[PDB]
């Protein structure tokens, strides 16, 4: 009974990227074409817009602060994780007998003796890199084939980027031009062999793309229009065309629902190496909306009928409504999304009335930065970011310094999506959704406890993986391609 | 044989605003079907970001400079207006045979005893106003019924706003809430008596949406999810749908080739109440791309199969391309647009490899401000305007003044189309193609003669048209609702 679910959920990736959300240049024809034929939202947003805090929100339904994932994001040497007693979205399913696989990127911990990877957070079968793959030396990687290297880089001083199957080294570091062929490899052997047990199956595929540096493999180089970020959105989007492909094979087309997101804004900084917020403000790394309102399709064969909404949905609200759609009961701990089967069904509207918008670095004093209460966004705080200059806009830049807002800025979103006219710079409709986004604000930073901060538990060189453990000299010696 | 053709022209719409060009709040369906079913244009342009001169290069072909439709745009006391001598599409089309009529917005002269009027060019029909509907004084007319004033006020001190039927005053000012209803009925009559006479028509759409001050009929007030320029939005789109309901009724779906376009980019001057540049730099009144590349679609049934293509195109193709399609020779004058039907058909690429682009103000000392060849665009001068006054960018305002840049600024539109990083600010593929873009303004410059400036004869306010003629006292006594 229960659906097959494949969840794709992009990295760095803009609001105004998709062909299919008014891009002039992208070359992105499966994602047009699911757009297509499902639920296109206009209005979907994760609350924290940077790699790890976005993650954990999605895997757990829960707000990144209450289980210590702050500040800023996790590093190789971290001895920090997401907490084994939170419950994922994996081990909802595992225990209704879903047999659950993850390709791609982790960056959710990795801890002594990877004791924070996935085989350990409900997923059966696990092949990916364990965190960004530029957290690690990449001048001499290949980004595009034949020999054109990856430009800038990357970090310094650390083990090459590990590729692991469940706990062990497969790789490292890989080859990045055929990273992709493995991983739909390893999706359609996840597939085949649950169709042969007779069970659903739950995919979990976290791709790099389209996080710096960019690349792919040799049939989308310079193949684009919009150079090497179109190049690798372009595989991004023919590894969804394979994945619908084999769920066409199987006969599975109507038993399974296919979700389609990004954990975050673009990265302007990257410049025309990185993404697009569209119309939208700013990027990653802050609270406007480029930061956290993404692109996100729904399609599920004679069950979604093809259109858009305007309804408000969070990444949060995933587990909910992927557990109610297995029949799985929820876990005992307090959940801050909702289930989204009635609108996905065309039968309710969304639940959902209220967001609230954590910086990159919180903290217990100034609470939630932002607020969106149906159509109104108030923000108490406002900060620039690296991860968002270079643009013409000054807020975005990293020389916008936290400033407090009292009365907040406060936006009409259906009518000014880009933030651009404070409202408040007196109307009875505007004067009750300021009391109503005051009151929302001062109820959550009362009842929020922040869990302790798991990246300040600080980083330790021995917790990098090694594909030839006790070697010398570290990290250069760590490898095996 | 000749298809029947349907012209529609918005005002001062951006290229962010259509739902399917990526708005997340507009409501725009039956364009974004007309999409789904035909050819939508990435990259589609007008020469100049202001009403008049990109009104006469779209009917003419030409480059305003050359008949002197410059500098700014004309007002109700203009002496001057569209020469005479020049041939339009409406006149290339009657000399073959065809029923031609214009419903809305002309703003291309009206003179002495309406000398330059429609009916003069070539239009067997007209139904509209003969210049914006803000040129007049508006704090007493009603924008959405049954009783919201338009907000602001217009233009004062001149006769209120008329609407002609040819060369007569049928009202003024007109009702503002019931125009789209006249538009529709005058559309509707077109058709039929061309059927019934066994000839093609060519029904030139000039509507009033979305220019300021926006308004729209009973159907459309308060319903958009996007306030009043959403309202507004909404009432061109169900216009659309209303055209394709007659054109299907007649049974000449498959005989009629529509097309949709707008004249120059968003006013952001009038805020929420005004429209959407999307992911491009700046709106109305500037050569950036915000203000110069807008929206177009083309649709005609069994004839063009649905598609997007990035090829180059401009208002200035569309004479030579419909003189084409319906076997009518060109005029015996320079030209400076192609014939797209190979492209319009799918059997030939655009012809077109280039564009130029003239300011509000142009002079003949400085010239072309910019041009676009292949995917590069250079800017040799550049200048803000107060109707893209009030977004965070700062180019975009009345206070940029006019800058020269040597060498110019060079932008990648494929990587960049956000105009935000000079590639000069070095390779070979660069260097060619400034030293191509540096010799096309120069040649361009030499070979162009500025015809005499018609909005410099002056103006005249016994030239405003009265519903009362020999009145007094002028002007509150012409009217006549
Ligand atoms: C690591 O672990 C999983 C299982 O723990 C490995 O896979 C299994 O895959 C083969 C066929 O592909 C089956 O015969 C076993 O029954 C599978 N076990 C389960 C529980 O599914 C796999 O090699 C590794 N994960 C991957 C795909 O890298
Ligand atoms: C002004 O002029 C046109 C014609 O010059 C008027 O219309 C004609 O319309 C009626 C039916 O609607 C026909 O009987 C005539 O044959 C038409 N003439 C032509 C040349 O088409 C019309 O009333 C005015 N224009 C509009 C529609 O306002
Ligand atoms: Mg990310
Ligand atoms: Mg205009």
């Amino acid at each position: 009974r229960p659906p097959n679910i494949v969840l794709i959920f992009a990295d760095d990736l803009g609001y105004g990227d998709l062909g299919c959300y008014g891009h002039p240049s992208s070359t992105t024809p499966n994602l047009d074409q699911l757009a297509a034929g499902g639920l296109r939202f206009t209005d979907f947003y994760v609350p924290v817009s940077l790699g790890t805090p976005s993650r954990a929100a999605l895997l757990t339904g829960r707000l990144p602060v209450r289980m210590g994932m702050y500040p800023g994001v996790l590093v190789p040497s971290s001895r920090g994780g997401l907490p084994l007693e939170e419950v994922t979205v994996a081990e909802v399913l595992a225990a209704r007998g879903y047999l659950t696989g993850m390709a791609g990127k982790w960056h959710l911990g990795v801890g002594p003796e990877g004791a924070f990877l996935p085989p350990h957070q409900g997923f059966h079968r696990f092949l990916g890199i364990p965190y960004s793959h530029d957290q690690g030396p990449c001048q001499n990687l290949t980004c595009f084939p034949p020999a054109t290297p990856c430009d800038g880089g990357c970090d310094q001083g650390l083990v090459p980027i590990p590729l692991l199957a469940n706990l062990s080294v497969e790789a490292q570091p890989p080859w990045l031009p055929g990273l992709e062929a493995r991983y739909m490899a390893f999706a359609h052997d996840l597939m085949a062999d649950a169709q042969r047990q007779d069970r659903p199956f739950f995919l979990y595929y976290a791709s790099h793309h389209t996080h710096y540096p960019q690349f792919s493999g040799q049939s989308f180089a310079e193949r684009s229009g919009r150079g090497p970020f179109g190049d690798s959105l372009m595989e991004l989007d023919a590894a969804v065309g394979t994945l619908m492909t084999a769920i066409g094979d199987l006969g599975l087309l109507e038993e399974t629902l296919v979700i389609f997101t990004a954990d975050n804004g673009p990265e302007t900084m990257r410049m025309s190496r990185g993404g697009c917020s569209g119309l939208l403000r700013c990027g990653k790394g802050t609270t406007y909306e480029g930061g956290v309102r993404e692109p996100a399709l729904a399609f599920w064969p004679g069950h979604i009928a093809p259109g858009v909404t305007h309804e408000l949905a969070s990444s949060l609200d995933l587990l909910p409504t992927l557990a109610a759609l297995a029949g799985a009961p929820l876990p005992n701990v307090t959940l801050d999304g909702f289930d989204l089967s009635p609108l996905l069904l065309g039968t309710g509207k969304s639940p959902r009335q209220s967001l609230f918008f954590y910086p990159s670095y919180p903290d217990e004093v100034r609470g939630v930065f932002a607020v969106r209460t149906g159509k109104y966004k108030a923000h108490f705080f406002t900060q620039g970011s690296a991860h968002s200059d270079t643009t013409a806009d000054p807020a975005c830049h990293a020389s916008s310094s936290l400033t407090a807002h009292e009365p907040p800025l406060l936006y009409d979103l259906s009518k000014d999506p880009g933030e651009n006219y404070n409202l408040l710079g007196a109307t009875p409709e505007v004067l009750q959704a300021l009391k109503q986004l005051q009151l929302l604000k001062a109820q959550l930073d009362a009842a929020v406890t922040f869990g302790p901060s798991q990246v300040a538990r600080g980083e330790d060189p021995a917790l990098q993986i090694c594909c030839h453990p006790g070697c010398t000299p570290r990290p250069a010696c760590c490898h095996c391609p």
